């Protein structure tokens, strides 16, 4: 059958928009009706224009769709550390990365993600943030704002890409060790990588593989280099069929974790 035609057809029928993240295959992006990063998706994603959300992206970032449409259909193609570290720090806000459960969330004063974790982070009063899950985004708040840090690729890989491409510059991201970053030439979630992509014709990506097909859609005449060149690799066009076919893996939150998820993220989208 023809995949493309049947997901548009079904698409109307549903009443529904394809969301896709960065990392998503080429077959995926394709066929959406958006595609960013997640601060962009939870923006596209406010006041949703549709019946139905089918989320082409990571677990958690559906939810993060889902709080925000508590009265709209999400489909998705395929605790304890925290109130501690708040009794030891009572006056310290909790900072979330979206990457986590939507529970996590709700335990949360306001959430990030890696394009405005450092926006956030210096909008807050105190000098000292409880900032999780992700230990490596941690540092690299820390180190561009200042403030104390309560949390809660390697180097081969970059001399091996300066040796094949000495005139590559190198987007890295704020997810890699500390080391990593310290070499990168620009820090930034996959959004900023393609904002500032125009700043050089060569690029090494130390990301995900597929960004380098996103990469090279937005800018045909650059240099695209992975990290991992040599390294061997997921939703497909089918699964996004199927999703809109069966109206499957629907996500749901349960309102008393949503209602209180939901407010750290819309503050997270007004900072």
């Amino acid at each position: 059958m023809d995949l493309v035609e049947e997901i548009l057809r079904l698409k109307e029928e549903r009443n529904a928009i394809i969301l896709a993240h960065n990392y998503q295959l080429p077959e995926v992006q394709d066929i959406a009706d958006f595609i960013g990063d997640s601060l962009e998706l939870a923006r596209r994603a406010t006041r949703v224009d549709a019946d139905v959300i089918v989320f082409a992206g990571v677990d958690f970032m559906a939810e993060t769709a889902k709080i925000l449409n508590p009265d709209k259909v999400v489909l998705i193609p395929s605790v304890e550390h925290i109130l501690e570290a708040k009794r030891k720090y009572p006056n310290a806000p909790v900072v979330l990365y979206v990457n986590s459960t939507a529970e996590a969330k709700a335990y949360a004063d306001v959430t990030v993600t890696s394009a405005n974790a450092v926006e956030v982070v210096k909008k807050l009063d105190s000098d000292v943030v409880i900032f999780g899950p992700d230990k490596n985004l941690a540092h690299y708040v820390a180190k561009m704002t200042g403030k104390k840090i309560i949390p809660v690729f390697t180097l081969d890989d970059v001399e091996r890409a300066k040796k094949l491409h000495p005139n590559a510059k190198l987007m890295i991201h704020p997810e890699c060790i500390p080391e990593v970053q310290e070499k990168a030439d620009i820090i930034a979630s996959t959004g900023g990588m393609i904002k500032r992509a125009c700043e050089w014709d060569e690029w090494v990506v130390f990301t995900e593989r597929e960004m380098v097909y996103r990469l090279r859609k937005l800018y045909p005449q650059k240099k695209f280099y992975p990290a991992r060149e040599d390294a061997f690799c997921a939703i497909t066009l089918k699964n996004i069929y199927e999703s809109l076919k069966d109206m499957k893996y629907k996500v749901e939150v349960p309102e008393e974790i949503a209602r209180k998820a939901r407010k750290a993220i819309e503050r997270m989208l007004e900072m």
